[PDB]
């Protein structure tokens, strides 16, 4: 298997000396769509990796198609890691308005 990360430039410097992981740079949102089409063929190769740090910019547009379409192993880095959640409530009494309705 290969290793096909997609991060910024700084990533690729660092993996590029060992030369044993291959990182790409996508800075700009719509740019991230060109390594995409190169990873699009290279995702069943081996391991990927991606940052949510640029991949997030896409939800409903790429987290919501990848969301189904996650066939290879997109691992993506941030979005969540470590935060909290909520909750709500009703009155139920409320319900009585069905009654008469």
């Amino acid at each position: 298997m290969e290793l096909a990360v997609i991060g910024k430039s700084e990533f690729v410097t660092g993996f590029r000396l060992a030369g044993i992981s291959k990182v790409y740079e996508t800075p700009d949102i719509p740019a991230t769509e060109s390594a995409v089409r190169s990873v699009l063929e290279d995702k069943s190769v081996g391991i990927l990796v991606m940052h949510n740090d640029d991949i997030g910019n896409l939800p409903e547009v790429l987290r919501k198609n990848l969301n189904e379409s996650v066939q290879p192993t997109v691992v993506a880095l941030g979005g969540s890691g470590s935060g909290s959640t909520s909750l709500r409530e009703k009155i139920k009494q409320a319900v009585g308005v069905d009654l008469w309705k």
